[PDB]
């Protein structure tokens, strides 16, 4: 029933969360030079306009950060993870997240918290960008163009954004692609790797700690209302050194939806929704914190307020 | 029946006319400040990629080309305008376009070849940027907000491209704000006015002579597939100095679409176009030379790839 601006919290009327010039007044970016500009978009101590300028910048020059055939990686250890949520907790995530329209089974499909055995693993630092995505399309003549590019034309001065929204077989694609140029075992996490590399051994409510915290990632509280830059939301940064798992854009893990096996929860929408869709993890600019907590689900409709892209796991 | 990509000439598979990073291998761009960025942004001997590279600059540090309050804008001294095309020159117009889809109907509408007499006007050297709309936007409190921003959001490195899609009712409106704040009689040029300003006295079929040219404007035959920054195709401004006539956004005119008055072809279409949508002109970034003629009228109907934006006109 909503409109995607009312779905997103905004009038009718315009509503900007960012300057008219992303670089007016922060011109002394422009003598930086590339390492200082990577510095300054992943320092949590610098405004996110100073942030935004750099990295958008950045996008301009070619971002030294993205290496689509040796992308920025970090090793996870082999670990018994806990995913989930413990049915106790269940009212507490309701409470806090209600005014925005979450309603009970949309969190009860979280539990059971239950025990997954990790094998050691790699996961990109960052979500595959725009750029990264152009190269894959390029050089496999796939027609999986995302929806976000207008009349499926390259965004240049968004080259280091996320790329939104593909499909998850297109996700797939990419991991098959880049695994064939560069030898090595990329594919998409699985849902419990996805989480883990979240929340931890420590299992997090968010990548950052237990509170939602609205300058910890790009959602739709006090985000730009864009996608932003790779990495310039640091202090959402997660305990295995992964940026950008809450916010910017949802993420595609390998699993299609299934219930996790042992909650005692009647789901009346598993008649239905049982490996009918992937599931997507992390929330997105236009979406609320709740979808960045490190358990949420989601995933199972196509609309335009939900960006869908990726990141890629490695075999270790 | 066509797709936007097949009515763009495009297939289905990726297709790029910018670089990956627009300004990879231009980065003597960061120490040139911004005069220099202007003279290079505007310079026809300069390649294409290195005045959207200065433009895409200029985008990020704030256009000084684009000054809201006292837009650019070109003198045009009283003339009687020749307005349209001779019954004569259709079959030359047809074989020139037929193979983009044009059809004797659409060229049929702009003959006879009229006199109209204009007293003295200025017209804004460039069309309305994204920059200047938002100005609008947050002065008025008006919710008519652009169709090419994601969920009404302000794309901020394109500050400096050409606002759309508005309505012509939008533009209007624009227009009426920016008169009473300067106090100037700032108002849509009539379509006498626009294709003048375009063709001139010597009525020229496009702003920069008698043959289409790809080079002199933003056109989808070889334009990068997206607007651009206003003012970087100087090989096809008009005789009166005015900037991105033909291509990249097409613009509203202060007429409703009416027949030409004695014109002896029979437009069977008449009984439901007349006064029933604002004339369009000049073309955009989606769509084929046709429509970069100075006669060419257009604005029948809205479709995504129809980049509908304007330009202003004020009473000397
Ligand atoms: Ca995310
Ligand atoms: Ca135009």
């Amino acid at each position: 029933r909503l409109t995607d601006r009312e779905a997103m919290g905004l009038p009718e009327t315009f509503v900007a969360r960012t300057p008219v010039a992303l670089l007016a007044g922060h011109e002394d970016l422009l003598g930086a030079g590339a390492p200082c500009l990577v510095e300054i978009a992943e320092d949590p101590a610098q405004p996110f306009a100073r942030r935004h300028a750099a990295g958008a910048l950045l996008g301009l020059l070619g971002d030294p950060r993205i290496r689509p055939f040796e992308p920025a990686m970090r090793r996870i250890e082999a670990a018994r993870a806990r995913i989930g949520l413990d049915p106790a907790a269940l009212g507490r995530v309701l409470a806090e997240w209600e005014r925005v329209g979450v309603i009970e089974p949309w969190i009860a499909k979280e539990c059971p918290a239950h025990t997954v055995e990790l094998a050691a693993y790699a996961l990109m630092r960052y979500p595959v960008s725009n750029l990264e995505y152009r190269l894959f399309l390029e050089d496999t003549g796939s027609t999986e163009l995302p929806s976000s590019w207008a009349f499926g034309v390259y965004p240049a001065e968004r080259s280091n954004h996320p790329v939104w929204s593909v499909s998850a077989e297109a996700a797939d694609h990419y991991a098959r692609w880049l695994a064939q140029k560069t030898g090595r075992a990329f594919r998409l996490p699985s849902e419990a790797e996805w989480e883990y590399a979240a929340a931890g051994g420590a299992a997090r409510e968010y990548p950052w700690g237990d509170a939602f915290d609205p300058a910890a990632a790009n959602t739709v509280e006090a985000g730009p209302l864009s996608t932003t830059p790779v990495g310039i939301f640091p202090a959402g940064r997660s305990v295995f050194g992964i940026d950008d798992m809450g916010g910017n854009v949802e993420e595609y893990v390998a699993d299609d939806y299934r219930a996790y096996p042992g909650g005692n929860a009647i789901d009346d929408d598993l008649a239905v929704t049982q490996g009918a869709y992937r599931v997507a993890r992390g929330g997105s600019f236009t979406r609320f914190g709740d979808l960045a907590r490190c358990a949420r689900r989601h995933g199972r409709y196509q609309r335009d307020i939900y960006a869908m892209g990726f990141r890629l796991a490695e075999t270790l």
